C-alpha cells in the first residue's frame, strides 16, 4: 500500500484545494505538497490525461474534467466527513485529524458518508474550516 | 489502490481468521477466501517469508513468526474496532459492516483505536461474535 493510499484521488484533492486557495493548479505544486518527483508527477497526470480525469492546458495549468472534478468533490467530501467524525465523536487529538482522515477519506463508502451527515450535529464545515462539498451529489 | 488495500495484511488477516476457525492455514485456502490465483498467493507468501512475517513449515502449513502474528492479531484489532464504531456509532447496515472495515482496517492509526476503545460502550466483541484481540498490547 503506498503512503498516499490512492495516488490519482491525492492528485485530485491537491487541484482541488490548489483551487480553493486561489493557486493555479500546477504539476510543479502538486510535487512540491504531495513531496513527489516531478518526472513522477508528470507521469501520474499524463495517466489521468488518459483516463479522461484531468486536461494538461495550453498554459500548462491543470483542468479537471467534470467527471475528474466529480471523483475530486467526492474524495474531500469524504475526507471533511471523516475529519468532523474524527473530532466530534471519536475525539481524535486535534493535530491527528488531518493525516488521519487523509487515509480514510481513499476507504470511505458513500454508504457510510450518508450516516455521518445523520448522526453528525452539523456537516457545514470541516474542522479546519473548509466547506463540506458535494452535499447535494452524495445520492 | 488495490481492492484488498493492503495485500500483506489481508493475507495475515485471513491466516489469523482460518486459525480462530480452527482450519489449517495453506496458502490453497488464502487463494479460495480472497480470490487471487494460486501463483499470485504464491509469490505473495514468498515475499512475505523474506519479509520475516511467516514460514511455509514442512508440511506446507502457514506458520506466522512472532512479529507476523503481531501485525495481523492489530489488523484483527482495527477491523473489529472499526465493526464496532461502524455499528454502535454510525449505524451502518450490518450488511455492509464487514466490507467497510475491510478496508479501514488498513489504514486506522493505533491512535484512533485507542480513543475508540474510550468511546464504545464494549469492545469485549465484534457484531459479529469473535473477540477483539491484542486490547493490552494497544499501547
Ligand atoms: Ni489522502
Ligand atoms: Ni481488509
Amino acid at each position: 500500500m503506498k503512503d498516499l493510499v490512492d495516488t490519482t484521488e491525492m492528485y485530485l484533492r491537491t487541484i482541488y484545494e490548489l483551487e480553493e486557495e486561489g493557486v493555479t493548479p500546477l504539476r510543479a505544486r502538486i510535487a512540491e505538497r504531495l513531496e513527489q518527483s516531478g518526472p513522477t508527477v508528470s507521469q501520474t497526470v499524463a495517466r489521468m490525461e488518459r483516463d479522461g480525469l484531468v486536461v494538461v492546458a495550453s498554459d500548462r495549468s491543470l483542468q479537471m474534467t467534470p467527471t475528474g472534478r466529480t471523483l475530486a468533490t467526492a474524495v474531500m467530501r469524504k475526507a471533511r466527513l471523516a475529519e468532523r467524525l474524527l473530532t466530534d465523536i471519536i475525539g481524535l487529538d486535534i493535530n491527528k485529524v488531518h493525516d488521519e482522515a487523509d487515509r480514510w477519506e481513499h476507504v470511505m463508502s458513500d454508504e457510510v458518508e450518508r450516516r455521518l451527515v445523520k448522526v453528525l450535529k452539523d456537516v457545514s464545515r470541516s474542522p479546519f474550516g473548509n466547506p463540506i462539498p458535494g452535499l447535494d451529489e452524495l445520492g
